């Protein structure tokens, strides 16, 4: 499957692509404003994620740090990123279909559109100014808007035993972005696409 990762933000981002225990394609790359990065994701990939990382510094060896979404100090992510990270999530060729969603369960750093580039389904978007509207207790000093699980580490926000409901914090993400997961047991906003579709993840789709 091909994914084009496009940075429409006015600021540089460091895109990342991982399935948690491995990089997807090269795993990460600097994307200046306007740049596009084309990756290949193996069919049948379950639990893949693409995200942006902000305000990074990497040396010639690909070692460094990001203010948001850092993946163990590496340019080329093998693991998932540190919240806050708006997430484009996907599981491909699952019983003949692809499943895509955007999630705020690990917080929000950059607005995103995640859409198919082939036919048969629709895209999803979370492009509201969540960082500007972020509740004071969730604001991440390094930048972005943390989710409540990251901040408070409670069973209610983290949804531990799969025993939770919506919260004042999850409702904030849901009000600003109804089409993105706001907590673990949120009514799914997953889109079912034809198996083996191609997609585009656009950071800052509205500017």
């Amino acid at each position: 499957a091909t994914f084009e990762i496009v940075n429409r933000c006015s600021y540089t981002v460091w895109a990342a692509a991982s399935k948690g225990d491995a990089a997807l394609d090269a795993g990460g790359r600097q994307l200046n404003s306007g740049e596009s990065w084309t990756i290949n994701v193996e069919p049948g990939t379950k639990g893949g994620k693409i995200w942006a990382r902000t305000d990074c510094y990497f040396d010639d060896s690909g070692s460094g740090i990001c203010k948001t979404g850092d993946c163990g100090g590496l340019l080329r992510c093998k693991r998932f990123g540190r919240p806050p990270t708006t997430l484009a999530e996907f599981s491909l060729n699952q019983y003949g279909k692809d499943y895509i969603d955007i999630s705020n369960i690990k917080g929000f750093n950059v607005p995103m559109d995640f859409s198919p580039t082939t036919r048969g389904c629709r895209g999803v978007r979370c492009a509201a100014d969540i960082v500007g509207q972020c509740p004071a207790k969730l604001k991440a000093p390094g930048g972005g808007c943390n989710d409540a699980c990251t901040v408070f580490q409670t069973s209610e926000y983290c949804c531990t035993t799969g025993k939770c409901g919506p919260t004042e914090y999850s409702r904030f993400f849901k009000r600003l972005c109804p089409d993105a997961f706001s907590y673990v047991l949120d009514k799914p906003t997953t889109v079912t696409c034809p198996g083996s579709s191609n997609y585009r993840v656009t950071f800052c789709p509205t500017a």
